[PDB]
């Protein structure tokens, strides 16, 4: 119960800021987690016993995939702890548990395949969910480690408290499958526009939660060019495996995955941003005006983009 975490310096002042990357040594993440869990939500939040336990396990559960991995986790988990750090009164204790372990499962048990190739593969999840197929998988495999003995990370709660946080994570991971994400920021949108956006209305809520799900889970675009640049390799390495597989199945992948078409990524990476980065972190930053320098580090990268198409790098 005194049994704090801390953390090297560096660490200590650069894991408050939205644009930290959490580092290579693996070995680190578990504790970078629980550092954030003890200062979002406190030293009681969870029995560390079981808490170090359920990480574990989560940990094993994510595959040796290029990006849809553990550090992904650990990464989109950061953002959102520095989202609700610097949002401190806007969120119940129920979502301030809810949403770091909702982060950090949100992509349990990937492949590094898309929807799309589930469907078109015809995989047996594609079968048992029609749409938001991976994140419906996502939540089976959260479900499944909570239900582990030792694993109950939320044995403290009432039934019913027990029910409304694992109905946060649900829709949390739900809202990860970004073909839901344009429709969300749209509402959003108008909501805010026409002065209609209420944080005590609990589908407003759900719909703020869920395009910081979008924020978090995008965050790789938030980060110093060097991050934003070789990170963009690991997403595009999935990308490429899953044209691979598409050519295997007898169709054409998009550009986007079809590795003979690397010099389009450049123009791809510049409509990614207009189409989908951009538009999130502005309608972030209009609800949650301290989230601004998700806004500006997104902006700054397209810019970097712009320039490589410039060839000037
Ligand atoms: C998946 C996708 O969707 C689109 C896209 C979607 C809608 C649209 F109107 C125009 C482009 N381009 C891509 C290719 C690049 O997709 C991504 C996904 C990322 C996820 C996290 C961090 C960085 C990322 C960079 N590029
Ligand atoms: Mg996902
Ligand atoms: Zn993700």
């Amino acid at each position: 119960g005194l049994m704090q975490f801390t953390l090297p310096v560096r660490l200590c002042k650069e894991i408050e800021l939205f644009h930290f990357d959490i580092g290579p040594f693996e070995n680190m993440w578990p504790g970078i987690f629980v550092y954030m869990v003890h200062r979002s939500c406190g030293t009681s939040c969870f029995e560390l016993e079981k808490l170090c336990r359920f990480i574990m396990s989560v940990k094993k559960n994510y595959r040796r995939v290029p990006y849809h991995n553990w550090k992904h986790a650990v990464t989109v988990a950061h953002c959102m702890y520095a989202i609700l750090q610097n949002n401190h009164t806007l969120f119940t204790d129920l979502e301030r548990k809810g949403l770091l372990i909702a982060c950090l499962c949100h992509d349990l048990d990937h492949r590094g395949f898309s929807n799309s190739y589930l469907q078109k593969f015809d995989h047996p999840l594609a079968a048992l969910y029609s749409t938001s197929t991976m994140e419906q998988h996502h939540f089976s495999q959260t479900v499944s480690i909570l239900q582990l003995e030792g694993h109950n990370i939320f044995s403290t709660l009432s039934s019913s408290e027990y029910e409304q946080v694992l109905e946060i994570i649900r829709k949390a991971i739900i809202a990860t499958d970004l073909a839901l994400y344009f429709g969300n920021r749209k509402q959003l949108e108008e909501m805010y526009q026409t002065g209609s956006l209420n944080l005590n209305n609990q589908s407003h809520r759900d719909r703020v939660i869920g395009l910081m799900m979008t924020a978090c889970d995008l965050c790789s675009v938030t980060k110093l060019w060097p991050v934003t640049k070789l990170t963009a390799n690991d997403i595009y390495a999935e990308f490429w495996a899953e044209g691979d597989e598409m050519k295997k199945l007898g169709i054409q992948p998009i550009p986007m995955m079809d590795r003979d078409k690397k010099d389009e990524v450049p123009q791809g990476q510049l409509g990614f941003y207009n189409a989908v980065a951009i538009p999130c972190y502005t309608t972030l930053t209009q609800i949650l005006p301290p989230t601004e320098p998700l806004l500006k580090a997104c902006r700054d990268n397209l810019s970097q983009w712009e320039k490589v198409i410039r060839g000037e790098e």
